[PDB]
């Protein structure tokens, strides 16, 4: 152990996983090990907001490629409730850990990408944006089943309020941020997630992040270094003068061909990558088009790619977390 990890007698024999804190544990009712994360969010409003949003989303979603919540453990009263524990299916590894050690065959890349997009189709069908897709948020088991996790930054899509100024600060993981985040976008459209998936695909191809920016504007430097300078048409879509004039200030950069960056990659994988890593978010491929792409033809089956049945102050938010978790109480 490290601290109080107080999960009733249902869950026993705890092993540390990572870091609030995550442990595996034996579930004495279902007779399997499970993952459990301790969330002590109530002293920080940021952790509380992300806790409630995640719980609400994950309890509504039901999909093979999205991690569920199996159980939530907390004290019987608001006064006694200092922590919440979320119990989820235990997955042996994640794509971040796997890519640090293992070469993926083209077949593995294809199947992982299929499952990411299949999960994402469901999320987007519920009018939700994940907004922090990255290898460590893709859980894997030993048979290569994949589950999307961490909905702490997820939002309902809101394309009419997507516009913002140049260099607006952003929360989600830097290396997977679409170029428009740095230029004119709050990340309130589905195209933000597709860019992250493109980055993940590129990372699966070479085991290295494609755009490892070291700070905020360096991320755009990395993206433009491979895509090259945006076209006049793509620039004309950027009405914000600060962002536009920044881009016009840069020396001309040529496109680096994908087949030079990824000489061992399948050509169909690179055609799909090109379409996910499109600079102009309006021209970027959508999740259903991505699934229908020739690269995924061995798996594509829209009848087996389900969609969601419908669209989706700390003191009141501790109350809302209490209410939302009530169904798991004895
Ligand atoms: C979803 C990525 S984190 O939440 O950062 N990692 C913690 C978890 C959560 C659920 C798991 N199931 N198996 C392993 C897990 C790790």
């Amino acid at each position: 152990r490290g601290q109080v990890f107080d999960v009733g007698p249902r869950y026993t024999n705890l092993s540390y996983i990572g870091e609030g804190m995550v442990c595996s544990a034996y579930d004495n009712v279902n007779k399997v090990r499970v993952a459990i994360k301790k969330i002590s969010p109530f002293e920080h409003q940021t952790y509380c907001q992300r806790t409630l949003r995640e719980i609400k989303i994950l309890l509504r979603f039901r999909h093979e490629n999205i991690i569920g919540i199996n159980d939530i453990i907390r004290a019987p009263t608001i006064e006694q409730m200092k922590d919440v524990y979320i119990v989820q299916d235990l997955m042996e590894t994640d794509l971040y850990k796997l890519l640090k050690t293992q070469h993926l065959s083209n077949d593995h890349i294809c199947y992982f990408l299929y499952q990411i997009l299949r999960g994402l189709k469901y999320i987007h069908s519920a009018n939700v944006l994940h907004r922090d897709l990255k290898p460590s948020n893709l859980l894997l088991n030993t048979t290569c089943d994949l589950k999307i996790c961490d909905f702490g930054l997820a939002r309902v899509a809101d394309p009419d309020h997507d516009h913002t100024g140049f260099l607006t600060e952003y929360v989600a993981t830097r290396w997977y941020r679409a170029p428009e985040i740095m230029l004119n976008s709050k990340g309130y459209t589905k195209s933000i997630d597709i860019w992250s998936v493109g980055c993940i695909l590129a990372e699966m191809l070479s085991n290295r992040p494609i755009f490892p920016g070291k700070h905020y504007l360096d991320q755009l430097n990395h993206i433009l270094g491979i895509l090259g300078s945006p076209s006049q048409e793509d620039l004309n879509c950027i009405i914000n003068l600060k962002a536009r004039n920044y881009l016009l200030s840069l020396p001309h950069k040529n496109k680096v061909p994908w087949n030079r960056l990824f000489p061992n990659a399948d050509s169909k994988a690179l055609d799909l990558l090109d379409k996910m890593l499109t600079f102009n978010p309006h021209k970027r491929i959508e999740v259903e088009q991505a699934l229908a792409h020739p690269y995924l033809e061995q798996y594509y089956d829209p009848s087996d790619e389900p969609i969601a049945e419908a669209p989706f102050p700390k003191e009141k938010l501790k109350e809302l977390i209490f209410e939302e978790t009530a169904r798991f109480q004895p």
